[PDB]
């Protein structure tokens, strides 16, 4: 390590111990004379030595050494010990400031470059730094270009900041970022520069503001961490008080601006302002001189004088970019107007004036900012050029104006000019330009997939030079839309770098919104199916984020499944190609929205057997059934009477309801078989507290006065307890509850909280709901919690729970556990964590909430069920808590997986959460057995009217005849159930290594089979863990027994008469079968080692048994030929997987496999031989990229174990572990 950068470490001490005052014997080669003098002019010691450091670390190591060695010897050799030890041991806090120093460095060359250091601006912004807190902020604001990045890197670099900071500083440029999504990508660049890692499937998709609001939540709960306690995040450029508001994260967060609106929008009281167009906040003569001489490298430069000091010279590097070229002379009279921007309009006529002055003005055409190709930018300048286009371009670098990015050939327009002055006349033949501009690619050819087509600026910005053309020609083939554009154009442009993965979603919506502005292209008006699917678009792309960008898919499988209308745009589009498939026409996942007619719901609660009660605005109830299965749904009217319902509560195992009115009154309600009326048991009634411990009920009047009912179960009617009225003498009570049975927490409208102790009668002083469990207090605008802790003075501990801005509480409730709490708001729901204080939820609606209810579940996947209802809606919306996320039929039950295929191919049969038996062609099936709470083991089928099942505790049923076979065979769970001919059943248990065989004896296995076969109607062959055995149905008693094999069968397939087994070592066995008329034989044909060297996950071999493949645990896809008697590698791919395969299957025609895991993959065989039902898949084509990969198709889940397919290979049956249930036709 250099000696300088540890320098800078040992700042404070030495402020305090050296002098530079008292040391002027200083070595002149060291310091020069002048310097030297101007460093000790400085007044005080801070500023003194600060000065001194800086001039220190401007020279090099030659005299730096000296300055160890020397100088400080004389006197200062107390000041030598820890950097005269501090070179050689590099304490680890130095190491971590030099490492996040030279990262900072590395990042801008140009602060390295030609930097500058402004003594006041720098200590009075570090003064601030250092007094400033972790919710405050300091803002500096100035002119544009007044240097504030000069002075926010120059402070950043201090060691004291980063100290301060424990080296945990992270800067953003805010620039472009008016719009709603690109905050998202600049969310996404401080998620990554905290830590790589994010749990992408949280895809909220609805309006990106609640993705921006849930990614806010993690990082919020990700920074206030011990290492992130204290951070420095810094805003540069910031444009809008919105983009404020959207990265406000109670941090230690600094801003700098230029737009005077920030300022007004700031509030001066909660932010330091710090201020570069002060008069004394400016760039002194010497520090003008100091710039200027930066890089100029001249003696005597005093014609510079009264040049614009003002300017943070962010002009002058203008000025002293002239300067390596045009003289300084003529500088001078450039002072012109030097304030405006008339000095950019000088240093580009002093340009060469033959035609390079129209020949740059042509590039006003391209958006601000764009990377241009230099091929087009030839078509461009086409008119005359006279020259050759890149020497024009090396003499555009050579003045100012050019960086000339070469790894990809490109042109980049700078951006501190060119967005001004660029308007002037627009030259002329504009719009012509923009005609050659959209002719290069000729944009009316479409063949096949993605035709030759410029990665960079015709994916990014071709829809500006597409605005700039005839309207006819603006509405006629405008391409964008969806045909291929977007798909190449999302994993070309992917913004992988740093702030996203391999291929994004954002800037193709900000493509997609301003074009919420170009619908106008033909309007609404004709083709306004076309206008939905504009608007369609955005939501269907934010549903399918994840699954497209992380492997080799095409946007065209996963548009042909879905729903709703853009369907009708694929049909269409869809004509002009070959394979292609899926036509998945059913949906068979989850329920939510209950439909209770022309009312709206005020009030939703939950109920157990899945029921929900509804308190409507006619005054009604509604219990509905919310499986949509059931056919019962009742309405109970009070014929009495009508007002609204305010509030009520179920109670007696949830066997009664409880209710409150307007208009004074409580009524009782029997909902599983009688109103009774509790008043009568002209004072009107205000609020009630039920309590369970012995059932009690306590009363508010209006006066105050505060009764006590006790419940009664032999009439089941609430009677007058014994306990005296105590009188409140608080008229106006909204709200009041009991606290530990002895104290009363009363809360009124005029936001009064009163206590009350039952005991003697006291009162003691300190609104939308009150709740127990320490009391919640639920306002309109704040929740408050209030700890209670026992004492002679009850001692109260009040925190604020924080809400959003901009929004108000309408109603709440705490979860039965205790732990979360659901709060209602004008724009919808907010899941709460009462442990941790943060919102750990949004709902996924917009809407005004009128009633919030939770229900605790009983399942290790689902625990919370949501209801909630919206004011102006019919409507009332169910949510399912999946741990906490939401899950986006019963909404609590889920179908697993366990399939079955019946032999002739017409029913697929599958089973819930629930131990129901689905059948699909849909209808379910309920066996008698699933009331005795055993799970559901395994299922086979034969033909539509023999189906088994088997359980975890060794039972068989019978699904259609309801029978159940003998029960004295296994006590285990059955982990195998097939039948393999219509007489004949096999049942396993693993665990207990038992196998029974039923004949529809049975006979009884020491052995657990993995699979069964029938051969020749007379063999039953068994697959093992230790072997394979067969049995003779004519001579039961010859069972033979396997070898005692040390090794594991892990993969096998018999066809042919030929059987393929394969070991855990990576061998493969393969034998013939010959059939005796009394014996059968195995004759060995091949032993072989496969190279490969994760292990073998599933085998298959084709119906001839000519050909096998295998997958492995590490996705890794083999292909076998069997020939004189040995076994070849045919082919390999590598990456198709990142699981285990879970099945491999050929197709009969010996044209196509699938595999099936995470992803299902169709690849042709031919092709993969070539490179050492058949009409259907003959002359079917994959990607260019990998051509022998027909398809792939990505379930929403993590894995499917099993799929199926028809005799036609046309139709493809899948269910992922998450329930949803995939069907795959072919296009015919």
């Amino acid at each position: 390590y250099q000696y300088k950068d540890i320098l800078s470490v040992f700042e404070d001490a030495f402020v305090d111990n050296f002098d530079c005052k008292d040391v002027q014997d200083m070595p002149k080669s060291i310091l020069s004379k002048e310097e030297i003098d101007h460093i000790i002019m400085s007044k005080d010691a801070v500023s003194g030595t600060l000065r001194l450091f800086w001039t220190l670390l401007s020279k090099q190591e030659e005299m730096v050494q000296k300055f160890v060695e020397e100088v400080l010897r004389i006197n200062y050799k107390f000041l030598m010990s820890p950097i005269k030890t501090e070179q050689r041991q590099p304490s680890m806090m130095t190491r971590m400031y030099i490492e996040q120093r030279d990262r900072l460095y590395n990042d801008n060359q140009v602060f390295a470059k030609y930097n500058v250091s402004r003594l006041q601006p720098y200590l009075k912004l570090r003064q601030a730094l250092l007094e400033l807190r972790p919710a405050k902020n300091v803002l500096i604001d100035g002119v544009l270009g007044s240097g504030k990045t000069w002075v926010a890197l120059d402070v950043c670099l201090s060691y004291k900041v980063q100290c301060k900071m424990d080296f945990k500083i992270f800067w953003l440029n805010l620039k472009n970022c008016n719009s709603p999504e690109t905050v998202l990508e600049m969310l996404q660049k401080l998620l990554y520069q905290i830590d790589p890692n994010w749990t992408s499937r949280s895809d909220h998709s609805s309006n990106i503001k609640l993705r921006i609001h849930s990614i806010q939540a993690e990082l919020r709960r990700l920074l206030k961490s011990k290492p992130y306690e204290n951070c420095l995040l810094v805003l540069l450029n910031v444009q809008n008080a919105k983009a404020w508001n959207a990265f406000n994260l109670s941090c230690k967060i600094l801003l700098t601006t230029r737009f005077k609106q920030v300022t007004d929008f700031l509030s001066a009281a909660t932010t330091t302002h710090i201020s570069l167009d002060h008069h004394s906040m400016t760039l002194t003569p010497d520090e003008v001189k100091s710039l200027l001489l930066k890089y100029l490298d001249c003696r005597p430069q005093d014609l510079p004088r009264e040049v614009l000091t003002t300017n943070p010279r962010r002009l002058s590097i203008i000025a002293e970019s002239i300067r390596a070229g045009l003289a300084t002379w003529d500088n001078w009279k450039h002072v012109n107007c030097d304030k405006l921007t008339t000095i950019i309009e000088s240093s580009l006529n002093v340009l060469e004036p033959a035609e390079y002055r129209k020949m740059f003005d042509r590039l006003s055409v391209f958006p601000p900012s764009a990377h241009i190709p230099t091929i087009l930018l030839s078509l461009i300048w086409f008119d005359v050029i006279k020259s050759d286009v890149m020497v024009v371009v090396n003499k555009l670098h050579k003045y100012s104006l050019v960086e000339k990015q070469p790894k990809e050939s490109t042109i980049s327009i700078p951006s501190i000019y060119l967005e001004l002055k660029v308007k002037l006349e627009n030259e002329y033949a504009l719009h012509r330009s923009i005609v050659d501009h959209y002719n290069i690619p000729k944009t009316f050819d479409s063949d096949d997939l993605i035709p030759p087509y410029l990665d960079q600026y015709f994916y990014s910005h071709i829809g500006h030079h597409l605005k700039n053309i005839e309207h006819p020609e603006r509405m006629t083939l405008f391409r964008m839309v969806f045909l291929d554009f977007r798909f190449l154009e999302q994993k070309i442009r992917h913004d992988s770098t740093a702030w996203n993965a391999s291929g994004s979603i954002l800037n193709t919506l900000q493509q997609l919104k301003f074009y919420k502005p170009y619908i106008c292209d033909n309007d609404p008006k004709y083709e306004r199916l076309v206008n939905a699917i504009l608007d369609f678009l955005p939501k269907i792309e934010e549903n399918l984020i994840c699954s497209k960008y992380t492997d080799l898919l095409r946007i065209a499988l996963m548009a042909e499944d879905e729903a709703i209308f853009e369907e009708a745009h694929k049909q269409v589009q869809r004509f002009d190609d070959r394979v292609w498939f899926t036509n998945h026409g059913r949906f068979h996942q989850h329920r939510q929205i209950i439909n209770l007619g022309d009312n709206e719901g005020r009030h939703a609660v939950y109920l157990h057997n899945d029921f929900c009660l509804i308190a409507l605005a006619s005054g009604q109830i509604l219990l509905t059934d919310v499986s949509l299965e059931g056919e019962d749904t009742y309405l109970l009217r009070d014929e009495s009477d009508s007002s609204d319902i305010l509030r009520m509560a179920v109670f007696n195992q949830q066997k009664h309801l409880i209710t409150l009115h307007c208009n004074g009154s409580v009524k009782l309600w029997s909902l599983w078989p009688k109103q009774q009326l509790v008043n009568s048991v002209n004072l009107k009634i205000v609020a009630f507290y039920l309590n369970e411990d012995n059932i009690q009920l306590h009363v508010a009047f209006i006066n105050g006065d505060v009764s006590i009912l006790n419940w009664d179960e032999q009439d089941q009617e609430f009677k007058l307890s014994h306990v005296p009225v105590l009188k409140t003498m608080q008229s106006g009570i909204r709200c009041f509850v009991q606290v530990l049975k002895r104290y009363y927490v009363v809360c009124t409208s005029n936001c009064t909280l009163t206590v009350w102790d039952l005991t003697n009668g006291s009162s003691n002083t300190l609104p939308l709901a009150l709740d127990v469990f320490t009391v919640l207090l639920i306002f309109k605008y704040s929740v408050w919690r209030l700890n209670f802790l026992p004492g002679l003075s009850v001692s109260l501990q009040s925190e604020a729970v924080q809400l959003p801005e901009g929004s108000f509480i309408t109603c709440g409730k705490r979860s039965t556990d205790g732990r979360y709490l659901l709060l209602g708001t004008s724009e919808g729901l907010i899941v709460y964590d009462l442990k941790i204080s943060d919102p750990v939820l949004r709902s996924n609606v917009s809407e005004h909430i009128e009633c919030v209810d939770i229900y605790e579940l009983f399942d290790p996947v689902y625990k919370y069920i949501v209801l909630c209802g919206a004011k102006g809606k019919q409507v009332v919306h169910v949510h399912t808590l999946r741990s906490i996320a939401w899950v986006h039929l019963e909404p609590n039950v889920y179908l697993r997986s366990l399939m079955d295929m019946t032999r002739e191919r017409t029913q697929l049969l599958a089973v819930d959460s629930k131990e129901r038996i689905h059948l699909i062609k849909w209808s379910t099936i309920t066996p008698t057995h699933a009331a005795s709470n055993c799970k559901i083991n395994a299922i086979s089928a034969f033909n539509d009217e023999q189906i088994f099942v088997g359980y975890v505790d060794g039972v068989i049923i019978d699904v259609i005849h309801d029978t159940a076979l003998p029960q004295q065979f296994i006590e285990e769970p059955i982990d195998y159930l097939k039948q393999v001919s219509p007489n004949i059943l096999v049942a396993s248990a693993h665990s207990a290594q038992k196998t029974v065989i039923f004949q529809l004896w049975p006979l009884m296995m020491d052995v657990s089979t993995k699979y069964a076969s029938l051969q020749e109607g007379q063999y039953i062959i068994l697959f093992s863990d230790h072997g394979v055995c067969h049995l003779d149905i004519a001579n039961p008693s010859a069972f033979v027994k396997p070898k005692d094999s040390e090794e594991y069968i892990v993969g096998f397939d018999l066809k042919n008469s030929l059987l393929f087994l394969a070991y855990e070592n990576n061998i493969i066995d393969v034998f013939r079968l010959i059939f005796s008329c009394n014996q059968l034989r195995y004759e060995q044909i091949c032993e072989e080692e496969i190279a490969q060297k994760a292990k073998i996950s599933y085998l298959v071999a084709t119906d001839d048994g000519t050909m096998l493949a295998m997958g492995f645990e590490n996705g890794t896809l083999e292909l076998f030929a069997v020939e004189n008697r040995k076994v070849q590698l045919i082919y390999s791919i590598e990456e198709v997987h990142e699981h285990c395969i879970r099945q491999l299957l050929f197709s009969p025609c010996k044209l196509l496999l699938i595999s099936c895991a995470e992803q299902l993959c169709f690849w042709n065989v031919t092709h993969m031989r070539n490179n050492q039902t058949a009409e259907l898949w003959r002359n079917k084509r994959g990607n260019a990229i990998r051509p022998e990969l027909l398809a792939c198709v990505k379930f929403v889940g993590n894995e499917a174990r099993q799929f199926f397919t028809d005799a036609h290979f046309s139709h493809f049956y899948a269910i992922d572990d998450e329930g949803v249930y995939y069907h795959l036709q072919l296009l015919e």
